[PDB]
């Protein structure tokens, strides 16, 4: 009935290098068109913050806005768990909402990474799959990316991570070439981003035989 | 407001198997304390249909009925694509609330299927991976299972279904051995299951080169 919010994490990329700027969000939906105003609260740690940016107002085609609110937050203080917390007000509700993010818990663990070239059985078709595996790995925030010659990969999927046996994370990423661009020796990686990896980065390559 | 339906389709090994009893499943929770009645009707295709099976009270400890509805479907009629409608009734609700669930449209799709042996890398581990990949799959409904000398393999994890670029899905599936099981020779085996195979199925074999 009344507004829903949603507070979504940073972007694992974005944790892990003080080159980018990683963010939490509160995305608030079902705004009442009577009552447009939405005030936000920020708290690390319970402790208030005030740097939060709340953006505009994305009206939706069924009668409500879309208010969303993004706070900046340290690499560190997300790495080392510190809890975050979105207070939303609107007179469309009679208490506040409140929404409470923060890093899954517990040792972190360093992914291992193998790449393993086409079967023999997909040989036979104009593209094969290059593969890569990353199990091992705690918490689930990764990102895996592809390359060849220092140049960026277009074409692959990597698969969410999957909750193994022991507790730990694995995931597969497929990229897609030219079979001819297989046969012919070029050398393509897959490039994977973990909290527990030493540089928070790790790189395994693969090449024809 | 009050009462809440959620539809759940059949196990896709279900519905590719006459070994098999693939059932669709309506679920009706939050239902009123005061007023216990909830009215199923079901339609396959728009038409009525009533062998269904209504059973009796889940009330989960909330203080609120659950009650779940089982249609009994014949493999043909979900693989042809037939719409199951499950209408719930209740005088809390002005309208009745329907759901509907069927097979994802589209024309299905050959899943190639290709076993990867562990990374030479691997090897130094006493745990070692074989992997499976399926793809060029549609639609996502897909089992995988592994088996060695004729029986069910234990340690394995599959991803969920990915959507690939051409709009096929792919996926791979796990089975982790101990190195010395997989250098002593013992062939291992994945075997898939899905609407696009020959009798609905292929197994695809792996053992040390
Ligand atoms: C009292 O409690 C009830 C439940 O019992 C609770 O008891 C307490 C004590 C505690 O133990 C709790 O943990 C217990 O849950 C409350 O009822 C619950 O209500 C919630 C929602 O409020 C229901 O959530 C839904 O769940 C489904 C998945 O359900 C499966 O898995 C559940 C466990 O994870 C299980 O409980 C269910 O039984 C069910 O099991 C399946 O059962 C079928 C048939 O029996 C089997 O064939 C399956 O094998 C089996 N699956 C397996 C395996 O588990 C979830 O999918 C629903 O999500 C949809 O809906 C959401 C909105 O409601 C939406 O946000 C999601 O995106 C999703 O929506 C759909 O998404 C896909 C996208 O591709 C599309 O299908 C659609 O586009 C989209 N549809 C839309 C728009 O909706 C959903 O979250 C919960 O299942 C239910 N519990 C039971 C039991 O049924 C009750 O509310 C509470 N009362 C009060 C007053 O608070
Ligand atoms: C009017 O329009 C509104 C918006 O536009 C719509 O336009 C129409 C035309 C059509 O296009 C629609 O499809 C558009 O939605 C509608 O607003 C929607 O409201 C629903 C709730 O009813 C929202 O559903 C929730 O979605 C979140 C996930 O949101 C991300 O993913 C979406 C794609 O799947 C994406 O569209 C969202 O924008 C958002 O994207 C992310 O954004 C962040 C921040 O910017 C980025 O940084 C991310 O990268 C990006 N993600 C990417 C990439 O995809 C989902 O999490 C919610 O599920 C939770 O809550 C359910 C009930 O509330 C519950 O049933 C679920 O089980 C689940 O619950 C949580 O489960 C997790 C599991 O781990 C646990 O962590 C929690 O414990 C648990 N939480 C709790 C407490 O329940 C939910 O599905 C929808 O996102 C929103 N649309 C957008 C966009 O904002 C409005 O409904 C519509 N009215 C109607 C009906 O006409």
């Amino acid at each position: 009935g009344g507004p829903s919010v949603f507070l979504f994490p940073p972007k694992p990329k974005d944790t892990l290098y003080i080159t980018r700027e990683p963010e939490v969000t509160c995305v608030v939906v079902d705004v009442s068109h009577e009552d447009p105003e939405v005030k936000f609260n920020w708290y690390v740690d319970g402790v208030e913050v005030h740097n939060a940016k709340t953006k505009p107002r994305e009206e939706q085609y069924n009668s409500t806005y879309r208010v969303v609110s993004v706070l900046t937050v340290l690499h560190q203080d997300w790495l080392n768990g510190k809890e975050y917390k979105c207070k939303v007000s609107n007179k469309a509700l009679p208490a506040p909402i409140e929404k409470t993010i923060s890093k899954a818990k517990g040792q972190p663990r360093e992914p291992q990474v193998y790449t393993l070239p086409p079967s023999r059985d997909e040989l036979t078709k104009n593209q094969v799959s290059l593969t890569c595996l990353v199990k091992g790995f705690y918490p689930s925030d990764i990102a895996v990316e592809w390359e060849s010659n220092g140049q960026p990969e277009n074409n692959y999927k990597t698969t969410p991570p999957v909750l193994d046996s022991d507790g730990s994370f694995f995931l597969y990423s497929k990229l897609t070439v030219d079979k001819s661009r297989w046969q012919q020796g070029n050398v393509f990686s897959c490039s994977v981003m973990h909290e527990a990896l030493h540089n928070h980065y790790t790189q395994k390559s693969l090449s024809l035989s």
